[PDB]
């Protein structure tokens, strides 16, 4: 029954200082257990470990009194010699690189052994994915004595992957993508990938190179070269056009706060447009760039450009979970700008926010909110390139409205012309959207699989306008004020989502609470996706 005191006995070398306090566990009745005496010993043999003494014998050998019924516990500490690390080396690394492994090393050479930063480095080596096997050695550098080399013996491993996805959704339709990837290319710890994918709207091929380092301090250098073939002809986010673009880009990533990060990028991009059936606001751009038109031609003599751009962003993530966060928030601040050598001459800036509030110790009843702000303008007597405009609608912006159904309408030519107001969304340079939802527990489902599904009731609301439409306002008194930010739409609905064993399904039934004439309403919306 119980214990008197604990004086921490043993040897040697001023260890009794940081050993004693305060892991001696002052007192509060001083209980004692059979299996709870194992780990306390380990706590001490680690304090020595970081200080140079790996080998350490901590012997719990308490002697009890059968009269006073008071166990006098005793720390019997054999602290061994102080182990000095000469140099660390690797073997089995046939393809890798002394570099690529000696980057995850924390322990320093010609320095006292710290068996933690050492033991934690073998853990850092694993979890990279580069090796199947990582194991360390302590051989003692004969003759010396008391010095050690610590070797890391790795088994290289297939760091090449191939991957496919297939998916279907209300807007987007049938989607698939494939990609091929070699990590640790080529023993340098970077990653090279080939990727391609298909929407109804585009096919996009993409070569990308990622250097996680570039600076010792973790700054990343991403390279990307890409081709996109966009074709918009099947929609309502008509004001259809065809765009073919190629480009290439380097972007610097900065890993600051685990919850925060920045990036800076430069990129060159070349866009080529065909079709483009010639409408009012677009013409303003076509002329802005002084390409020719010449009626009786409908459509434009094809349009081309590049486009050196600068890019900066900031990324905040709290979010207590990968998917279905239950608390925390997340946010982004991003900006694009075209540089002196570009055509086009414009800038973009954006901001999103998503946050989650639980009403519960439980976390089953959560209130979530989301808001986004997007704004483009141009300069140098140039208009914003019309294919760079915003629209809202659909999951992600305004449920119950079809994708890209919210924004300024096109006005095509009817010779005299530009008195053929259309339903087609041509898009705008200012977007705001926000959303508020109550996540409630999923009925019928549960209890073990109750995560994996998220039921909710929401209100979405969005608005897309053209800031410059004032210059064109009169001349079209019988069309709405396309420059009025107040022509906000909104909806309310139920929304189900679930992470099935085949991939993520998410559903939505939404009814509009505010629409405008000619708005395309798509109440039921859903996506379905799989990856292999």
């Amino acid at each position: 029954y119980n214990i008197s005191e604990m004086r921490i006995i043993g040897d040697t070398q001023k260890l009794d200082n940081e050993l004693n306090q305060l892991l001696t566990h002052f007192k509060a009745g001083q209980l004692f257990r059979k299996t709870e005496l194992s780990i306390i010993e380990e706590q001490i043999k680690q304090i020595l470990g970081d200080r140079g003494y790996g080998s350490a014998k901590v012997d719990l050998y308490p002697k009890f009194n059968e009269e006073d019924h008071t166990v006098q516990i005793n720390f019997i500490v054999d602290a061994g010699r102080r182990i000095y690390v000469r140099k660390i080396r690797f073997e089995g690394n046939d393809v890798t690189a002394d570099s690529t492994l000696r980057r995850e090393m924390r322990q320093q050479e010609g320095a006292w052994l710290s068996t933690s930063a050492v033991s934690l480095a073998k853990s850092r080596l694993e979890r990279t994915g580069f090796y199947e096997t990582v194991e360390m050695s302590m051989p003692t550098v004969k003759n010396t004595d008391d010095q050690v080399d610590i070797i890391y013996k790795i088994k290289e491993r297939n760091t090449g992957s191939i991957n496919f996805g297939v998916g279907y959704g209300s807007g987007s339709g049938l989607s698939y993508n494939a990609g091929i990837t070699q990590d640790n290319f080529l023993g340098m710890g970077s990653s090279l990938g080939l990727n391609g994918s298909r929407n109804t709207d585009s096919t996009n091929v993409n070569l990308s190179y990622t250097e996680p380092y570039f600076t010792k301090d973790g700054v990343s250098l991403g390279g990307n070269i890409f081709y996109e073939d966009y074709d918009n002809s099947a929609r309502k986010a008509s004001a259809a056009y065809k765009r073919k673009t190629y480009g290439a880009s380097g972007t610097l990533g900065f890993p600051v706060d685990e919850n925060n990060s920045y990036y800076l990028g430069l990129g060159y991009t070349h866009d080529k447009l065909r079709n483009v059936e010639r409408e009012y606001t677009r013409e303003k751009y076509v002329n802005s760039m002084k390409f020719p038109i010449n009626p009786q031609n409908s459509h434009y003599d094809r349009i081309q450009s590049a486009d050196f751009d600068l890019s900066f962003g900031w990324n905040y993530n709290n979010l207590n979970r990968g998917y279905f966060p239950t608390a925390g928030s997340s946010a982004n601040i991003s900006g694009k700008l075209t540089l002196p050598g570009s055509d086009n001459k414009y800038y973009q800036v954006g901001t999103n926010f998503s946050g989650y509030i639980p009403l519960n110790s439980e976390h089953k009843w959560v209130i979530a909110t989301k808001g986004g702000l997007a704004y483009t303008n141009s300069f140098g007597g140039k208009e914003v390139p019309f294919y760079q405009l915003y629209s809202a609608g659909g999951m992600g912006s305004l449920r119950g409205f079809a994708g890209g159904s919210i924004g300024p309408k096109a006005i095509y030519y009817r010779e005299d012309g530009f008195k053929a107001p259309s339903q087609d969304v041509i898009g705008g340079n200012a977007m705001v959207n926000a959303s508020l939802e109550l996540i409630i527990p999923a009925p019928f489902i549960s209890d073990k699989y109750q995560h994996n599904v998220r039921t909710s009731v929401f209100v979405d609301a969005a608005t897309v306008w053209n800031t410059k439409w004032k210059q064109s306002k009169a001349d079209y008194p019988n069309l709405p004020d396309f420059g009025d930010y107040k022509r906000v739409r909104a909806s309310a609905g139920i929304a189900l989502q679930w992470q099935s064993p085949i991939g993520p399904l998410s559903f939505s039934y939404a009814k509009p609470i505010k629409k405008y004439a000619g708005d395309e309403i798509e109440q039921f919306q859903f996506t379905v996706g799989s990856t292999f």
